[PDB]
């Protein structure tokens, strides 16, 4: 048995059947003799490769296996890896190293000081000291990505290892089951339950690790029993709660004073599967107002440590949420009132307001639609106007790194073939990972890409306003033809310059068998 | 309120009342105005400082706070930190940085690229970007050390920060409670319980995290109910089980084939709070023999990932052990038979066999004695001949780094004033952290230090034999007077050149009110 | 030919005949079959090992080869390595790694993420990917330490590599000669020469790289021709100039305003082989006063980049100094006047003033004495009172890390057997690397150790004053018997409680054939 054979046996035994990658010389000895039960998804740039794997990993709730070329390939993917870290995405990142004999003289394609390259974004980074170690290194990689808190890992492999004899004792790796499905002990759980039952005006804040766990239904159960309003934590990479449920209060303000003021009057605030908290607007003030106690359930020690206030419990979100919801008493308090219908905004038969685009998608798109967002100006309106009833219905770059939603959209669609993926992407964001379009076309992945063309980096023009920053160059991105780029990568090119054109374009893309791009003319503020 | 005042309020509110350190210029602004409710333990070298803190941390089962000087002080402690990593010791390591204005030009005492220095040994390493951040950084440090898996952390602080205004919102830090007291969910725990109840010839292996958790009594309960033999995992940094209990099988062989052969016939092998496994002799073969399934409970994802075989569960050892022992059925199988009494070895009235020294200590030393071991030749005999009935009765350098047991002995004794600490230290090991003796004397810490003088690095002469390595220089360490060194640091100097002299010396040291060193003439093999 | 044989052939062919080390399991396969033409110097702790190598490297002006054990040994030496960085000391640091088969499971003595450990202090850190690479890695290590700027390097080697077949093509390594003996091109050198010739009131500042280059005589030539005063740069790790030469102005003040004021009136200030500048007192003000231009010749890009003012030239100090001194014109200006004789200080027949100790050493000690200083309170007086006529006559911890001068003293003495080494070490500093004494005794190295016992960390009591920091714990170190510690390691123990006792003790130590320690009772300020 070779290192090659043993590695592919371990992958399949660990439930991996897919390889996301961009090939190169150092990967050919791993990629040759490709098993019939595996499939390779090619992307044209390593940002795109990882972004696709990311979406696939996040929607599947399983490890995604990546294979990149040396330093240059790993490097090209580092922005994408910055999103995977905050996402807690289980990404197994492998990269071909030059032969052991050639590393010393630093021959072309040598990854110098390989394990340092992807730091500090990965939970684990390693290059084995012998070819027989490679399978054992892969085992650690697989388990390091899948254990709470989940995240990207990095394995560098000299290309001459693949053909060498595997250690026969590597077979003990194949069926290893590692569990982190843990929850607070009975004594301390009862105390926390007793404090939730005796809370007067309880409040709940939910983050991406709830949607990752598919703890959504258990959190609905909890919010009903406690009769408590539910917010999503700021800079939300995912949606952990039905957005039209009576308890849902929508997206939290990203400011310190704003959140404290919001939370004032709530005696107990239970945060689940979110950092405390991903602020971005610097709006200073009190973290919490007097009378408000905060308890945080997180899968990430880092999150527990950095919280500027409140108690924390480090545990698996599924296990905690399941236990919390079954143990908690039924309050005789009244269920909070559903949020009102959004205002229909003023719309002429010219350029489309984003508010109009979102209303149209809510009306036309399937009830089990999956949305992705890289339209940075319009995030608030999209959370208000899209009714997302089910889990895994929203993805947004977790560390704010643009070039996620386009490839990720393809990865989600591949992971969820029965669910229509609709990526709403700003004219600016579309360019970062534009070559990802090709993959949707080559593997007939029917992702819909909705380009919001306001001819500008709108979120930055807004930020410059708040900052009162004038004479900033490079805020405008005119002279981009998105129908020409879609055609460039073999993706069907529709347009919508008005409401009737958007209704018809949408209707067309829904029933289209392949990927469709819709270039939307939107109002420039 | 200054950063100084807020930091000392957070320490005391987080339960810290002691500072282990060696001072320097960059630490004076932190160390000035020293609160009455705190105490400073001075050591003369930073290896000694950390080793003392380590012992104190390990015996107390609480964070120990350290304060060292810049790069040079941190650097001097790095060997000691290598032991703390494997130990899972909650060590809060702080180090004075030069003023923010002086860092740029790299003025004398500037710690260049500070957070990188102690990597890769620490769980967390940081230098704050502003003086107002320091308290928040300390909060993260405290929680990063105390959360499972416990371990050393590193905070670098520019010395001009201490006097600056603290952020008033830092008060939210003071009372933060972070829990990792977690255990496997009911459904998967029941499955594991069902497999332990239905095991034919169950086996148990215990590691240092059991003694850390004080999970010892729960593991005795478990071994009785399962009627199963109990080994300690190899390179044991601690003792997790009464060594004269009917089930105790002693220390495991550190080889692959040896352990597999040992485990052959055991259908289920439950490992708790140990890596799988800390081999040192390279004796190759099968990891496990057919018919043997391995389940590992560990507090450390790293341990779970790197295990070359078996299932793993990442959770708190106290919570897992408590749950396992109460849920498990009472087997109607017969309790395993106590191990035989050790053979008394041949002894004349000249140089002492280590076997004799250990028999003498077992007879004379209190039932609740705490032992430390840095006598690398004689570890096996010491495990066989010392009856350790209680928790926290054994410490041994976890990563094998010499210069731990002498300072650690002082730290344990300070943490456990009602328990006689007896450090059995080889002539070789004694030198690494020799200046630690002074601290025992300056703070009247009645640690007994037993120096095994065979005039050589015995373990290395043995290793060179196994390797058949000849003409190795520097294996012998003649011409060391340990009574002169003890006097050098104000520690009472006894000797034992025969059995009667060892009996009387021991009797004297037991009733001595201060630290005693006993130089023992032992047989050179 | 094995990796072992080829490595020892490369060392000897590269001019290495000495191994400084503390052994362990992972080093036995390198250390076995020790060649007859090599010698091993054992130290009892890795701080001591490196400190000895450091002194030897600095006095010899050649690479020193070190061999430590895994993480714990490397770690123990990290403080010492922090001094070697600022020193630009050519230290080849090797450390035994566990076998390639055992690294994966992290068996006892495994150095985890080995090359990261000694960062950020080393110029180069590496673990080879194959046993056949080891010789090539050693070649890089040797050349990376010896090229300007010189500094410590780190090589980690799995212990099973040593016995494996070497690549025959490794023979090309043996005789490789790498040169950095470079100087500014003629056109730019002429411009700089023209600006030195046309300078009105030129000034010269010299640093440790001048003494490293043995550029001392060329810098005397330069100072005579320019008729310019010569200072030594602050925090001086070495002495680059005869201290009783008419031009010598002594040690510079370590403050910004102080140095600028000092330099005011000097139209051109030429700094050679020094950082610009190693400030420690934060005394703010102007870096340079108007009318003062600064030109810096340094061997270190880092030094060139971080200078807050002036022009820099990155080149070899020997080559630059030699060229500068031969090209420069003979000024018809008058030679600066020799500094006055120091004041004899008030002395009774009780405890000795440091001023008295230094006057006594100047009178009695040989003209070609080598001094080392770890008496942190008394540095200024020692520079004023010791006439150092020759190169390599002064060493002081370069990064201020205590535990350098005691081992370094032994290394210097071994490198310079015809020159009496006299280490003046504070009561505090003596403890950091106290076990180094044994090596002086075991290899009969006749280093004289002069312990300045004021029973305190004097420099820290002074610093706390300047800072007006009160109630600082751990500033006092009473109850240390240094004659007992010397005896402990077999070193002859003299004392001096008054002047007559110091005169006689000194006279005795000078003619003693082995190491002598002199415990001096000094006045506590
Ligand atoms: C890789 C990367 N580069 C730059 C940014 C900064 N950034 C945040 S939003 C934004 C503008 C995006 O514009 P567009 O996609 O047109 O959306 P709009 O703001 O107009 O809705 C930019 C450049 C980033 N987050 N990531
Ligand atoms: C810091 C460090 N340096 C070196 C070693 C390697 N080492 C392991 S055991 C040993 C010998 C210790 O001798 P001693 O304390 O006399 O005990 P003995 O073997 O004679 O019982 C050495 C040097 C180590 N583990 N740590
Ligand atoms: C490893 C290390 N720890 C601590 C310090 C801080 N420090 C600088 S000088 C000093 C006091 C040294 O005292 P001693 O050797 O007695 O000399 P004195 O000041 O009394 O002359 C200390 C601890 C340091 N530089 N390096
Ligand atoms: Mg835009
Ligand atoms: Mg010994
Ligand atoms: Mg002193």
């Amino acid at each position: 048995a070779s290192v090659h054979g043993t590695t592919y046996e371990l992958l399949r035994r660990q439930g991996i059947d897919t390889v996301f990658g961009n090939p190169g010389s150092n990967e050919l000895p791993f990629l040759k003799d490709f098993p019939e039960d595996f499939r390779y998804i090619l992307a044209l740039q390593e940002a795109c490769v990882v972004g696709i794997a990311d979406g696939y990993a996040q929607a599947s709730r399983k490890p995604a296996f990546i294979n990149l070329h040396s330093a240059a390939g790993t490097g090209n993917a580092m922005g994408a890896l910055s999103n995977a870290r905050t996402s807690h995405s289980p990404l197994i990142v492998t990269a071909g190293q030059q032969t052991r004999a050639m590393i010393g003289v630093e021959a072309g394609e040598t990854n110098v000081d390989a394990a340092n390259l992807p730091r500090p974004l990965v939970k684990w980074s390693y290059e084995p000291a012998s070819a027989a170690e490679v399978p054992h290194a892969m085992s650690r990689a697989i388990h390091m990505a899948s254990m709470a808190p989940q995240g990207p890992v990095y394995l560098s492999v000299p290309y001459d290892d693949w053909d060498k004899d595997a250690d026969p004792q590597s077979h003990h790796l194949f069926d290893r089951h590692v569990s982190s499905s843990v929850r607070l002990n009975d004594q301390d759980l009862d105390i926390l339950v007793k404090a939730l039952n005796s809370a007067s005006n309880p409040a709940i804040v939910l983050g991406p690790d709830v949607d990752a766990a598919n703890a959504n239904a258990d959190c609905v159960m909890l919010a009903e029993r406690l009769k408590a309003p539910v917010w999503v934590a700021p800079s939300a990479p995912r949606c952990p709660f039905p957005t039209r449920h009576p308890c849902f209060r929508g997206l939290m303000p990203a400011g310190i004073a704003a959140i404290s003021q919001l939370l004032e009057g709530h005696d107990v605030v239970l945060v689940i599967g979110a950092p405390v908290f991903r602020y971005h607007q610097y709006d200073p003030g009190q973290y919490l107002k007097p009378g408000t106690r905060l308890i945080s359930v997180t899968c990430d020690p880092l999150e527990a440590a950095r919280a500027p206030m409140g108690d924390a419990i480090v545990a698996d979100i599924g296990a905690m949420a399941s236990a919390l919801a079954n143990l908690v008493e039924e309050s005789s308090r009244q269920l909070p009132t559903a949020a009102p219908e959004p205002a229909k905004v003023d719309q002429d038969a010219g350029r489309l307001h984003p508010e109009t685009v979102f209303d149209t998608l809510n009306d036309m798109a399937p009830e089990n639609a999956i949305y992705l967002n890289e339209s940075t100006s319009t995030t608030a309106q999209m959370w208000q106007r899209l009714n997302m009833r089910n889990p895994g219905s929203y993805y947004f770059c977790a560390a704010g790194g643009l070039g996620f939603a386009l490839p990720a959209a393809i990865g989600v669609q591949l992971a969820e073939p029965e669910r229509q993926v609709i990526a709403v992407i700003g004219d600016g964001s579309a360019n970062y990972s534009i070559s990802a379009l090709w993959t949707a076309a080559q593997y007939n992945i029917p992702t819909i890409f909705v380009i919001m063309n306001n001819g500008t980096y709108g979120m930055l023009r807004w930020f410059a306003g708040v900052l009162e920053a004038e004479n900033v160059p490079g805020l405008d991105v005119p002279g981009i033809d998105f129908r020409a780029l879609a055609k460039g990568y073999g993706v069907q090119a529709l347009k919508a310059d008005n409401l009737e054109q958007l209704k018809g374009s949408l209707q067309e893309a829904l029933s289209a068998k392949g990927p469709v791009l819709i270039e939307v003319s939107t109002v420039s503020p």
